[PDB]
């Protein structure tokens, strides 16, 4: 019989859905019995960098939720020095877990989660944001269209160990990051809901994995398809060289969205 005040209104805590470090992601409902959910942050033993990447996620995140509707919504919010709360727009699921579940993929469907995906990537881009670690929990499902609720700038935040499989070649070869490095990763999340694995998912070894990703003589296998236009996309998207690797103004360009 939990309950949270942000800026005067008051919520009660349905489940928690969601948690990281310091934080955990609530579904809630307001006092006229609609859900929301709410993001607590905990920052009683935060240091000042980690401070300042929350406050800068926010900041982007406010701003960048007017230009797209493919950016989740934050209602509102509240911040002091012992905590953060976050109100927003709740989603039915995150998109990995709905892949985990669902064997079969509708194309046409497929489709307007591509679409999703690249107007939010695409949004964050325009306003100087490289993610450059995207996968498909960084995605939830909101009345069936995706929106993004992770910016790589601070904690990923867990479903209620994470892959990489989604990671880019060129991630791995730093260790200035280019915008490509997000082409890769949706590249990925678009072969899963293609072909219904990742290109280096068999290889269970990590090493392994790592290597095939930045190898350029390890050849992606594309099984055909019906849609020769989606084969090409793939095809694209999955090119080590950033540098031959499509745009997502090109990729908003292609027949596969378009025709
Ligand atoms: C096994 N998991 C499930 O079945 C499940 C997952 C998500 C649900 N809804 C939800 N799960 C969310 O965050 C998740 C936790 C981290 C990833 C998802 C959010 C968020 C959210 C959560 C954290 C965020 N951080 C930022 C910067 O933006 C965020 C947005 C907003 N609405 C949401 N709505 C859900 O319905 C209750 C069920
Ligand atoms: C905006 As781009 C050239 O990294 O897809």
């Amino acid at each position: 019989n939990e309950c949270i005040s942000v800026k005067g209104r008051i919520y009660s805590i349905l489940k928690q859905i969601g948690s990281g470090g310091s934080s955990k992601v609530f579904q809630v409902l307001n006092e006229k019995k609609q859900i929301y959910a709410i993001k607590y942050v905990n920052l009683e033993e935060a240091d000042n960098q980690t401070l300042d990447s929350y406050r800068n996620e926010i900041a982007y995140l406010n701003k960048l939720q007017q230009h797209s509707d493919k950016i989740i919504r934050l209602y509102d919010y509240e911040i002091t020095d012992q905590y953060i709360y976050m109100v927003m727009e709740c989603g039915n699921i995150d998109l990995n877990s709905w892949l985990k579940k669902k064997k079969s993929i509708d194309p046409w469907e497929r489709k307007s989660y591509w679409k999703n995906m690249l107007e939010a990537v695409h949004t964050i881009h325009q306003h100087g944001i490289v993610h450059s670690d995207l996968k498909p929990a960084n995605f939830l499902i909101v009345d069936g269209m995706l929106k993004l609720i992770d910016f790589g700038i601070a904690n990923q935040m867990q479903p209620d160990v994470g892959t990489v499989n989604y990671m880019p070649p060129e991630a791995i070869k730093d260790m200035k990051i280019s915008p490509k490095s997000d082409v890769w990763s949706l590249g990925c999340i678009l072969y899963y809901m293609t072909y219904g694995k990742t290109p280096f998912q068999q290889i269970i070894n990590q090493i392994s994995k790592l290597h095939a990703i930045i190898d350029p003589n390890h050849e992606i296998e594309f099984p055909d398809i019906p849609e020769k236009d989606l084969q090409d996309v793939l095809k694209c998207c999955l090119k080590r060289d950033p540098k031959q690797r499509i745009s997502i103004p090109e990729l908003l360009a292609h027949p596969y969205v378009q025709i």
